[PDB]
């Protein structure tokens, strides 16, 4: 008894300033976001011959991760809440914290080595993975953010019917997963990815393009002006119109 | 001891028939697009699936079809006679069949809309090209397949889908946690739309973002996936009506209030 | 507080109405049909795949039916049996078990009817329907004491089934503790009487009255499924399974 | 203490596990090209009913639980849990045997079963002794696990990992063998030879299967095992 | 709402602690943690033709069994969570302290570890589907000695972030469901994606070594392998090339939970 209901009244949300404490919570998000992220790319690591469908809902499963992990230990992940109905100086920074959260993880990840796993074939995922993201219209892309982050606040608005550990966690996978496999676009996600993809594509040594059958040409449009401006602003749009979209 | 709590169950439906503003409609474009939402998770979860047992594929799409379901009841949003024996019953005394008129119109009008606003936001977002144009082969398939029924037919699909959705919600009733409100209705959902049996709130997203498909795709597209407009030629707006909303919907009602034509034969004092 | 416990209160059952008893049973026996179609839905084209992966998977699916019968309280024959013991007659107790049973089978042949209705033989290219006769078919080649054996094994597991069930708090409890025990009855081809009234009758209508094109377009004729006959399903597989599925439920011991 | 009660539960727990295993041959029939862990986790898996059936009944099955009842004189009704537990076991192999199951899937069902057993036969002394510890290790702890259970839920469901760990794994349960080998043992002496010709093999090719081999080579070690593993 | 105090008290009781329950509390969670990896060596037997990930995804299922055995069970697994004993001996415990248990820990992990390779060893298990068993263990080993230092050091981070991560959410945790199920997903991502833990390495390397130093002849032919294939698996090459840079590593990882939260 008792010990439960502590740890998650410690997790929840809205004093406002002092922030530092918020810059925290979503420094944490974004590297929750980042494992999320990871356990896909893990997952479909070699799946290019499975049933596509079949591969994305078991990547879109395990990626669930992130969203419980931030529900469950209360980090800030952007717009996730609106479950505030009882504001953007706030959103900058969450925002600029879970960039943060995210671009740590990057380094870590890019410090273990993992991007040779599978002879070459995790760091070829990520790369594929963060192209796919690089080539929508801006109209394509902001609708793909409002779908992902509208599945996202709909997992989180769920989660407060929640009484039990398992209620909270487990009611959050299928419209996570949802997302995720459907290729929805994330914004908070993507500081992960297409970075991830970035420095896979700068630094990768001439063995690892050997044995992934590529080169770093093949992947032209992963660079950082080309991110910001193709990805992540129509994305973050679409996901403030997304988790507006609601409210309305 | 007996309870007689169909009072309850007229009560409840009482409220819900006459009651709130466009509360009804607004709750009830909500539920179109939460089943708007199963079903594209029905799509992605089946994309490239042509190879797998039949079945398998089939049964997994419908466990993740669920997901629309889990959504409306758990957010409380309207789904047309799913599960409603509220409403239906609940004209067993204090509703008159104008009201339900109102209220049955009002929640399916609302249905649509959420089905056609998600149509039109599916198509802004490109998803008909994911997995090299099979994502949107898949949806112009499920689509068609739903459109080759006979009258009868699709009506006994509708009575099938209907009874599967209104078990769910009622089996829900019984929850007591979040996990058993959800949980409970993924196995019976998965039956229907694994099944193919014909629900169609769903159909209204389905057969449109068809539609949509077939009219609008790129040479692009139809190169990709080895196929053209004409190979779906039942896919129009006059087709979906005639041939599968209206059996279907039809099909639809018998199915729910089945239920409850029958919770009677089990009350009668 | 949470009172719609008043719902799983609005089930039970022991000395009766007779009419309501053959409603509850209907009922039961549309549940199970229910199962059944699942199964033949879940397990269709699964010609390639491992016996017992396909077998189970089915199994899993199938216990729908049971789900659906505990949580709403619907009647099934001798489900309840080890419950029961929570006057004992024979021309009591024997009398509702005639009236569950012949309700068990409205239910089914209702469910019968409107799956034909409904077209779904011709799914999957005529897979679905073709499937249906295979299942079927399999049924009708036991020897006598066979038949009494897989119908004491599919019993015995869901009595168990719904016993354990009954240790259930939550909706969580009492429909997934039956998952394991009715997936193993169904995959291993034991064999339930109840079941069985959906799923012979469904293969007899399907040999009967399918079109030419869905025998050209599953390669089989009805020639091929001569067994599946009302005078066959009653005398080979009913008659010795329900037997057998009575036997099972009472393992009561001293 | 009731002795009767006793030597019931025990053949009810007989039975239990019996029904366990062949839920795992049901499962992993005609899995021979299934990557090798997969089908055997599924397996396992399936095989958790068993113990799932034991607890949530409360069967009486031998030296699990025991971490429990430490909360020397045991040997007590040891013996008679033991026999009671062989009884239901043999019972279901005659029912099992009168099912006519061992024809299933053309005559796969009867030749997983011949196969799962005669691999339990070929082990030297001092492996079927350690894999008889690894075994009763995990069943024991599945059974402790159940008591911090409060719903039906985490009894049960808290115990399917560990058990499908040690089926999966080959590890050997004494009172699942009193089910298994007897099984196989029955189909290869009286098979058909109908079912030789469909499976295309013969009852020389499982010559250990023989009560006497079963005794000394399987059942006596992996009993002193699953004993010795019960209690660390 | 300071938890930071209770959390402190019982880092500081764990820590400080009666006589040799810990000692014998470490050796159940090594056997723990080698059950965990006997059982993912089990399931991903003959998965070479499966996507790579779905067989990872599969194993790390699967291991989550140890640590679901460790928190279910009350055993005592190196940094975790000791979540407590560390964040939160800023305070009490010194670092004389902190380092009698860590140490007491460690080296109970390391024998329970060992005991279960002897009994994994005389079971005949590598044996197991013509040798694949043996062999899955003798590459799984192999794959995990030849990271360059900061690669170990980083995969121990992200291994023991997983760890202590899926042991404070089982705090929140009301039923044994609760508990053991919300650990299975970040259990099985550490496991899956190959980051390193220190204690299920003593397990796993330690097995590999038994295995190519005293496999017969019949097992190295019917895998088509010789020792000489897996010359870095030796009790010294453990040591330095993974067990040092991973511990540091694993201690960064579960201690980076220290700092967080203030």
């Amino acid at each position: 008894a008792a010990m439960a209901k502590v740890a998650e009244e410690a997790g929840v949300y809205k004093a406002t300033k002092h922030p530092l404490k918020t810059f925290y919570l979503a420094i944490t998000a974004g590297v929750f976001i980042s494992i999320a992220f990871v356990f896909y790319i893990t997952a479909t690591t070699g799946t290019g011959a499975m049933p596509y469908g079949m591969a994305k809902l078991i990547g879109g499963i395990c990626f669930s991760l992130g969203l419980i992990l931030c529900v469950i230990c209360g980090a800030d992940l952007f717009t996730s809440t609106v479950l505030i109905v009882v504001l953007a100086k706030n959103w900058l920074n969450v925002y600029f914290g879970n960039l943060i959260g995210a671009l740590l993880f990057v380094l870590l990840m890019w410090l273990s080595g993992e991007y040779m796993t599978a002879n070459g074939q995790w760091g070829l995922n990520v790369l594929q993975t963060a192209d796919h993201k690089m080539h929508h219209t801006f109209i394509e892309a902001v609708c793909l953010g409002i779908l992902a982050n509208l599945m996202v606040c709909l997992a989180v608005w769920m989660s407060y019917s929640g009484r039990s550990l398992m209620d909270k966690a487990f009611i959050m996978v299928l419209p996570v997963a949802m997302f995720v496999a459907s290729g929805f676009e994330h914004s908070i996600a993507n500081m992960f990815m297409i970075p991830m993809g970035i420095v896979i594509r700068d630094f990768a040594t001439p063995e690892f393009w050997t044995a992934v059958g590529s080169s770093p040409e093949s992947f032209s449009h992963l660079t950082v002006m080309s991110f910001i401006t193709d990805n992540l602003i129509p994305v973050t749009i679409g996901n403030i119109i997304g988790g507006g979209l609601l409210v309305g």
